[PDB]
């Protein structure tokens, strides 16, 4: 039986489940090719709208495994590049996905795992989660999670993570956007299925074209190009198919044929 990453879908959800119970998710290279595999069949479904990374057991990720952490101090370099590309390419995979991205985090995020809560649109935690960056205190540090948590709460507070390695707890996650809910840890499932069932409810290229649109304008400069774009990217919109479809719904008070 494959058990270490469960696999399913659920009203147009597809739910990737880290289910290394007893290792409490603890990273390896192994775990993450078959996220990567699995990511890139829910990407690639289009029975799949909406996509959730979440975990049983414990904890989202605890840390790194500590067979593959005593294989990994022997690596070479070259050895160390290829095995942080497994993380890298999972990390982009992600981050490159058309469709919206959702992790679920419950008790401690360590390492890796706090970067997948980053490298996703969209994480929601538990009120006892925790998170970390805790790579110096081994004298490494996180570089391939760098990118994601950069853009998810800044330079500022990142650097000051990184160089400190301390533990922070769901609430500070909120508050520097790393995590956009912190809900009740015994609904944590059910308000993440529930959220996600709502994205995946909405038009559905309208929702895609609206990633597009957010990760284009952003770092722009406002000026009177981009105002003509923004212009006619609604107004083709307007006449699509879809548009139309929302917009006779609405008016009409049905329901829309994307649902």
């Amino acid at each position: 039986s494959l058990s270490d990453l469960l696999y399913e879908i659920q009203d147009k959800v597809g739910l990737l489940t880290m289910n290394r119970i007893s290792k409490h998710n603890a990273f390896d290279n192994q775990l993450l090719t078959e996220m990567r595999i699995r990511l890139d069949s829910a990407i690639n479904d289009t029975n799949v709208r909406v996509i959730v990374l979440k975990a049983n057991g414990k904890h989202f990720s605890a840390g790194a495994d500590l067979t593959w952490m005593q294989s990994m101090a022997n690596f070479t370099e070259e050895e160390n590049l290829e095995d942080s590309l497994v993380l890298g390419n999972l990390m982009y995979s992600i981050s490159q996905s058309p469709k919206p991205t959702i992790a679920m985090v419950q008790g401690a995020a360590f390492g890796g795992g706090a970067g997948l809560a980053a490298a996703c649109d969209i994480a929601i935690a538990s009120t006892s989660a925790r998170f970390c960056f805790s790579e110096v205190k081994l004298g490494l540090i996180p570089a391939v999670i760098s990118p994601y948590v950069v853009r998810a709460i800044g330079e500022r507070a990142a650097k000051m993570l990184f160089m400190s390695a301390e533990v922070f707890d769901a609430t500070r996650a909120y508050s520097l956007n790393l995590v956009q809910h912190c809900v009740p840890d015994d609904t944590l499932l059910e308000f993440t299925l529930k959220y996600a069932s709502q994205i995946s409810n909405n038009a559905p290229e309208a929702v895609k074209n609206s990633k597009q649109l957010a990760q284009y304008v952003a770092n722009k400069k406002i000026d009177e190009e981009l105002v003509r774009y923004t212009a006619s990217l609604i107004a083709h919109k307007r006449v699509s198919d879809e548009g139309q479809e929302g917009l006779k719904a609405f008016l009409n008070k049905e329901i829309p044929n994307w649902n």
